[PDB]
């Protein structure tokens, strides 16, 4: 009931009591661990007030006013508001608190040392896709900050009956298109080929190239979604060069500076925000390892190893590993030389350990998903590899949700 | 009750029903996943026959004679033998079956495609530490096979009352010593500094250098353990050179060819074999990444990056990643050029996926520990990174056990 986590590189032991406040379930049981399963698995008023009370208790605790009169009146105000409408509305303060803590609770996020430096854009007054576009543009502009990236979240109206959901159909605000070729191969990003076609179906005119920034597909109040093109001046892009290899330019790679997830669901006090695009900055490996080198993504290890003139006959020459490291030095160098915020996996993972120590100290724990926290290369030469982590579900939280096209009464 | 695991690089889905035969518990609950905890947590006759029956049922099932007369008579023979002595003895056939399946069930072992090619040395007639030494030497000689390594396990008498355990006090049959220096630094292997001292306490005369192969500390029938020096001619060693960098020789690194774990407990049919050294061959990264580059092991990344003349000022130059890849090419090249069996993490992890497909097909599943199966470098450019795995505990099994010195009535 007071669980211990050890770091096997420092012999440091932290004690977790925060997992006692855990509410949702993990997918694991006493007899099966599902910690490597990628995805593990309308509301009513009878369930809502417990969720609202729990959240309001932690909100008022966090401002040194747990159990005060203002707390009780808010509790009663929300209870009575749930009585009337079978839902309720968060204060601006509660909304900002909840969003920050959904990030704080994201066990898969190695970047949480920054969790309290989060800029919350309240878009709950939005009514139309055009409003969404506007709000999203201002998010991109603010978050990008001329390369001095700033963490931000934009929060559209909460789910009501379910058939009036706000949704951003893009998986990220900024992603590159993906088209299948006549010869079956893929140009651009294979991950987005279905979404790229959905935009063509709703009317996108595609410049069938590699790094074509997709338009936005914005659904407002459950209506059919609508296409919008982010102004190109708002899309900061980094050309990828290597500090040593000059042919690396000829590779002609570029990536966007702003990672901004837009397909997740923000849960606060039992309220569901189905459209809550949030952005930070990149860890290098997301681009250099996963985006560029996943076999189902840009899959460039072939080309880079060629230009390096590596022994590609044998798997055991580690030509793949050697090219992988060169690519990630190139992503980092290119972003830093452009003053565009980025963090290498060593800096990021060290900060997460430090963040973990803070959370165990001032909060009694830190939910953490080792499978996701350990970078996709150089695992054990980063300190998180050696860090036991307890994974558990705390709320407020970011949740996955079905893709909108699979569910939307169209 | 019929769980699905997906590979997110191939879109391949396998169905696991084998987890239903799972017996022991994982450490995880519905509310907390402990999949990154490194260690998760005398017998009686009233518990033994269930364990014996379960095992004998699976043994006789596996030879197409489940429920036959020979099965029932063995079941009755073992029941009556447990009645008399409150324990029982395995047939040679059952012992070999159990050991192979303890390996087959080792969810942390990426090497299980080989699980049925296991050479079982029955040492249950051993009575003394000298017998153990002899048996262990023959294991080393056979397994090493002039570099054409062969998987083997040597199985000493099962635990009886508990105070007559056979134990190999070494964590591996072959490991390098570790001594702390006058200036506090460590020479050799920091992992073994406590064990190295224990040998000095029991009488080892140490050649205080780096790669000094430790003696054996063998405990027989619960008596005090005794030191033995493996004949050096039996300890195959590989000098580490690089196919490109000639200074890599000046690094003066060498490792032993035979990885042979000796501190684990083999559980078969509820019987406990506390001394069961088993050996295979190395995956390159065990040496090149963990042994050489863990900060708490040989910690050589410093030196290698120096000789490579790498930018070590910035963490973000990835000098560590770049030196790490060079080291692992050197370990692989050096072993292969010496015809000493080794497998690179690409070959090994590909074979494990293939092994997984076999087990789901012909067995309904394959227990697998993603945290341990994914190599410590180049994670996502190997196929296991993308492979959902269910972890669960099947028996026969290899279990951790306390270090003998912490428990032994001395
Ligand atoms: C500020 C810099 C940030 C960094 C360096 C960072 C880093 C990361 C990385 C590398 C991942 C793994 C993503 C993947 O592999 O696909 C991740 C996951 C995640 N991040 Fe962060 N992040 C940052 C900011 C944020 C912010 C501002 C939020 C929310 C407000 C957030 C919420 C999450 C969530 C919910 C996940 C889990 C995604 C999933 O399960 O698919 N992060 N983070
Ligand atoms: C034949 C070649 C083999 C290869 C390439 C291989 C590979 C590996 C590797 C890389 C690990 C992780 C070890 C670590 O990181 O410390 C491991 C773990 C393990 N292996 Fe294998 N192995 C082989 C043979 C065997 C054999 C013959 C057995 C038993 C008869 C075995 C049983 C185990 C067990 C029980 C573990 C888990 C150890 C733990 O939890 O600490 N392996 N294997
Ligand atoms: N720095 C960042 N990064 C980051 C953070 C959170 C989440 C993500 C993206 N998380 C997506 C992982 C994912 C999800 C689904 C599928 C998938 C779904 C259906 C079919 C096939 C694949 C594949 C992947 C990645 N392979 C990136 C930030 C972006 C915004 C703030 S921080
Ligand atoms: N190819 C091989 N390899 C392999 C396979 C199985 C197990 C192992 C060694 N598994 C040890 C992992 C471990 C355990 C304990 C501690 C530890 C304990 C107390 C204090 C500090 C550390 C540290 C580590 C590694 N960091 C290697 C083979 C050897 C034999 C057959 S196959
Ligand atoms: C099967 C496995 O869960 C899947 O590949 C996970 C592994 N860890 C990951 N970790 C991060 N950060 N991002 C990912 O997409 C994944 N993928
Ligand atoms: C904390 C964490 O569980 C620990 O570092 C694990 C991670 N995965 C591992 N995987 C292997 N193969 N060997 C290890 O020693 C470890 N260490
Ligand atoms: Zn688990």
């Amino acid at each position: 009931r007071f669980l211990k986590v050890k770091n096997w590189e420092t012999d440091v032991v932290l004690t977790d009591t925060l997992h006692l406040k855990s509410t949702l379930e993990t997918g694991c049981t006493e007899h099966i661990c599902m910690g490597s399963i990628m995805l593990p698995s309308v509301a009513t008023k009878d369930q809502l007030f417990p969720l609202a009370k729990e959240f309001l208790d932690q909100y008022y605790s966090s401002i040194k006013r747990f159990g005060s009169k203002a707390h009780m009146d808010r509790l009663e105000e929300v209870n009575k508001e749930i009585e009337s409408t079978s839902t309720y509305q968060l204060k601006d303060t509660e909304l900002i608190y909840g969003a920050k803590h959904a990030w704080r609770n994201a066990s898969r996020c190695v970047g949480r040392i920054q969790w309290s430096k989060l800029q919350v854009f309240d878009a709950r007054d939005c009514t139309t896709a055009h409003g969404m576009f506007n709000y999203i543009c201002n998010h991109v502009k603010y978050a990008t900050n001329k390369g001095n990236l700033r963490s931000a979240i934009t929060i559209f109206p909460q789910r009501t009956d379910g058939k009036h959901d706000f949704r951003v159909w893009n998986s990220q605000l900024i992603r590159y298109a993906g088209y299948k070729q006549p010869d079956g191969s893929t140009l651009g990003d294979p991950a987005n080929v279905q979404f790229t076609e959905i935009c063509i179906q709703q009317g996108w005119k595609a410049p069938r190239g590699r790094f074509d920034v997709l338009p936005l597909l914005l659904q407002a109040n459950g209506n059919d979604p609508e296409l919008f093109q982010i102004p190109p001046e708002l899309v900061l892009e980094v050309p990828i060069r290597h500090p040593k290899f000059d042919w690396f330019k000829d590779l002609g790679l570029k990536w966007y500076g702003l990672p901004a997830v837009s397909n997740m669901l923000l849960e606060i006090g039992g309220l569901e925000f189905s459209a809550c695009p949030f952005s930070g900055w990149y860890m290098g490996t997301e681009i250099g390892v996963r985006d560029y080198c996943d076999n189902s993504r840009y899959n460039i290890l072939e080309e880079v190893a060629k230009k390096m003139d590596l022994d590609m006959r044998k798997t055991s020459s580690l030509w793949k590993d050697q090219a992988l490291v060169e690519i990630n030095i190139a992503v980092l160098y290119s972003f830093q030389s452009d003053k565009v915020t980025i963090v290498d996996h060593h800096s990021a993972t060290e900060s997460f350990i430090k963040h973990m120590e803070n959370e165990y100290r001032c909060r009694g724990g830190c939910p953490a998903d080792w499978v996701w926290i350990v970078p996709p290369m150089s695992g054990s030469i980063t300190p998180v590899f050696h860090q036991e982590m307890l994974n558990y579900r705390l709320t407020p939280s970011f949740e996955y949700q079905p893709d909108p096209w699979n569910t939307h009464v169209w």
